C-alpha cells in the first residue's frame, strides 16, 4: 500500500521536472551558444514593437543553433564556429535528442507572440509549413549527397532545395513578422537572399582553401556535397562529354576525403577544367544585380 | 543575364516546388518500418468507446500516433545503436543515419499539421497545440534523462523513483498526448482516464524492460549492449549499493559499460540478477502490484 500510495500521487500529477535536469540535457544546446541584425533592419518596415520582436528573434535563433545541432551530425562535421561540435563531445544520442527538443521549446514561444485565437493560429501554421519545408530540402540535400551518383541533380534541382533548405528559415522569420505587422510583401526578396545566402556559402567553403589551407578546410569535399559548384562541374562534364573528369570528381565526394592535396586536386579541376568557381562567383553577381539594380522597388 | 533572372525570377515568386517523387526519397526511412498496427489502434479504438469521436477525427487520431510513434522508433534506433527493431534490419543501417534523422524528424511535424485538421474551432484547436507541444516536450524530457543517465554512466545511477520520473515522461508521453487529444475533442465522458494511462505507460515500459532480459535468459538482451539503465537494473545497482555489496555493484557496472554483444558476458550479468539481486523476480513483482491497481480499482478510480 505505501507503494500504491506513492504510486498513485506519481500518475495523479504532472510529469517532474527540475532544472538540474534541464541543465543536464540542455548541453549540447548551450555548448554551441559560446543574423539579428537582418531581423532589425526588416522590422523598419514591419514596425513590430521591441517585446514582440525580441520573441520572434528568440524563437529564429531557437531554431537555427539546432538546426546546426542536427546538421552538424547529419554532415558528419567535426567543426562548428571553430569548436569541437556537440555529438563529438557529448554524443549523437544527447545531440539529436536536445536538438530536437529545442524545435518544441520554440514552438512553446509562438504562443506568447500574441494572445488572439486567429492570429496565433496563422503563426502556428507558418511555423509548421516553413519546417515542413526545411526538412524537405535538408532531405534531399542529404539523399543526394548520400545515394551519390543515384543522382546527379541539375543547377535548377538545386535551386529549389535551397528554397526549402535555406530559404526555409529566411520565410519562417518574415513571414511571422509580415502576419504580426500592426501596420507588395517580401518573401520573394528573402527567398532570393537565402539562395544568394547558401551559393555563397558553397562558393567560399573552397575559395577560402583554394587561397589559404589555413583560411577554410574544404570541409564540404570531405562531406561529399553536391554544393552549388559541383553541381555546376558535374553536369557540365557530362554536357561536355568528360567522362573521366565526371567520375573523378564522384570518386573524390564519394572518398569523404580530409587530405589537404585530394581536396585541393578538386577545387583545381573546379578551377581550370570547368571554371565552376568564375560561374559560381559571376551567378552570385548577377543574383545580386537583380536586388542592387531594383529601383521600381519590385523587390 | 536576361533568361537566367526569368527563370529565378519565377522561382522567387512561387511557393516552394515539391514533388511526389521527392516525397518517395524522403519517405523511405519510414516507410521501412512501416513493414513491422492493431495493438496500438486497438487501444484507441476501445478508448473511443468513451470519447465517441466522429469515426474520420478518429482516423486522423490514429494517423497523428502512427507517425510520432513510428518517427520515435527510427529514432530511438538510432540513439540507441539499435541493429534490428521487430525482426527487420533498422533503417539508419539501410538509408543512413543522416537521412533517418531528418525523415523521423520531418514526420514530427507532417503529426502537427495533421492536428490542425482535427477541428478548426479556434478555442478548441489551441488547446490541441498546446496538448502536442506539451506532450512533444515531455517526451523529449523523458528520453534525455534516459539517453544521460546511460551515456555518462557511471556519474549518475539513477534511483527507482528518478526511473519512474523519468518514465512518465518519456513513455507516458505519446500515451498522454493520445489521451488528451481524444478527450478534448469527446463530444461526451467522467473521471479523466490520464492517471490510468500514466500507469499504463509505466506498466509498458517496465514490461519492456523486463521482457528484454527475461526472453534472452529463455530476445538478445539487447538493453545489455546498450548500457541502458532499465528497472531491473536500476534494480540491482541500487541493492548491491545498499548492502555494500561492492564487488558485485561494480560487476554490474563494468558489462554495461562493455557496450557487448558476448551472450556468455550478457548472460554472466543476467545471472547477477537473478542469484544475486533477484532483481528479475523483483521487477516482476513490481509489474503484478502495478496491474493489481487496476485489477482491483472496483471504485472504479482510474478506470473509466
Ligand atoms: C531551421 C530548422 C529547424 C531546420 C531543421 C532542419 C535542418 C537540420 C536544416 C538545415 C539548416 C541549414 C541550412 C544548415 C546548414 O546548411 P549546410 O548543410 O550547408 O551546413 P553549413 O551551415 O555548415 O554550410
Ligand atoms: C513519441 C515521439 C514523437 C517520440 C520522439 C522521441 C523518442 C526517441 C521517443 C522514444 C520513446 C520510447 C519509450 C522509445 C522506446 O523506448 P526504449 O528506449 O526502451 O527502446 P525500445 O522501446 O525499442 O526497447
Ligand atoms: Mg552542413
Ligand atoms: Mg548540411
Ligand atoms: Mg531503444
Ligand atoms: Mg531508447
Amino acid at each position: 500500500n505505501k507503494m500504491e500510495a506513492k504510486i498513485d500521487e506519481l500518475i495523479n500529477n504532472d510529469p517532474v521536472w527540475s532544472s538540474q535536469n534541464e541543465s543536464l540535457i540542455s548541453k549540447p544546446y548551450n555548448h554551441i551558444l559560446l543574423r539579428l541584425n537582418l531581423i532589425v533592419q526588416i522590422n523598419r518596415v514591419m514596425n513590430l514593437p521591441k517585446d514582440q520582436l525580441a520573441i520572434v528573434s528568440q524563437i529564429v535563433e531557437l531554431l537555427h543553433n539546432s538546426s546546426l545541432l542536427i546538421d552538424d551530425i547529419e554532415d558528419n562535421a567535426p567543426l562548428r564556429r571553430g569548436q569541437t561540435t556537440s555529438h563529438l563531445i557529448f554524443g549523437v544520442p544527447s545531440t539529436i535528442n536536445t536538438a530536437n527538443y529545442m524545435y518544441f521549446r520554440a514552438m512553446q514561444l509562438v504562443s506568447q507572440l500574441t494572445t488572439k485565437e486567429p492570429l496565433y493560429h496563422n503563426l502556428i501554421t507558418i511555423f509548421n509549413e516553413e519546417l515542413i519545408n526545411l526538412h524537405r530540402g535538408q532531405g534531399l540535400d542529404i539523399y543526394w549527397r548520400d545515394f551519390l551518383p543515384e543522382i546527379i541533380p541539375t543547377q535548377e534541382m538545386y535551386l529549389n532545395m535551397v528554397m526549402n533548405k535555406t530559404g526555409g528559415l529566411f520565410r519562417l522569420t518574415l513571414r511571422l513578422m509580415e502576419a504580426l505587422s500592426p501596420s507588395h510583401s517580401l518573401v520573394p526578396f528573402i527567398n532570393l537572399l537565402g539562395i544568394i545566402y547558401q551559393i555563397r556559402d558553397d562558393y567560399l567553403n573552397l575559395k577560402d582553401f583554394q587561397m589559404s589551407s589555413e583560411k577554410g578546410f574544404a570541409e564540404d569535399i570531405t562531406e561529399g556535397k553536391l554544393s552549388f559548384p559541383i553541381v555546376h562541374a558535374l553536369n557540365f562534364t557530362k554536357t561536355k562529354g568528360q567522362t573521366e573528369q565526371h567520375n573523378e570528381i564522384l570518386r573524390i565526394l564519394l572518398l569523404r576525403t580530409s587530405d589537404k592535396d585530394i581536396k585541393l586536386k578538386l577545387i583545381q579541376i573546379l578551377e581550370f577544367d570547368t571554371n565552376s568557381l568564375a560561374y559560381t562567383k559571376n551567378f552570385i553577381n548577377q543574383l545580386v544585380n537583380m536586388i542592387k539594380n531594383d529601383n521600381e522597388n519590385k523587390y
